[PDB]
């Protein structure tokens, strides 16, 4: 993945087609309620590597924070510009 | 911002020539375990406005978060790159 962007594109488009082998699918249908849940673990995952771990390590826990906020922009039918006109 | 490619490239500067105004350059100055717990209660931020607000204050809210993880990002010394790699 290059871009922000290429990753969302990929999201939405698994959210669209609804792919049988997807945990975005299944995280999507699991709800808000659990995705908010999944997205404070994860930066408290965040917070713990930062303070500890290795870069590669950080890397990681960021990747999987980015990757749960635009699951949850997809939830709540965000798109990239709704949140890229507040930054 | 066209991009969330942008606002590192913003972001970056900022670390680089360090301009007297900026809240960012002060984020920077006070180290990791202060920017951790920003991020975090960011994420507890979100997921307040995932669940109870308006699709306007949750992509404010997930544009702080985003915010955050890059300043996050510098501190530590992560590459877009880097993260990217892991998604």
């Amino acid at each position: 993945v290059k871009t922000f962007e290429d990753l969302f594109a990929e999201l939405g488009d698994r959210a669209r087609t609804r792919p049988a082998d997807s945990t975005t699918v299944a995280a999507l249908d699991g709800g808000v309620h659990a995705l908010g849940k999944k997205l404070l673990e994860e930066a408290g995952e965040v917070w713990l590597a930062a303070e500890h771990e290795s870069n590669d390590a950080l890397a990681e826990e960021i990747s999987q924070l980015l990757y749960w906020t635009q699951v949850l922009m997809i939830s709540r039918g965000l798109s990239l510009d709704d949140v890229y006109r507040k930054l």
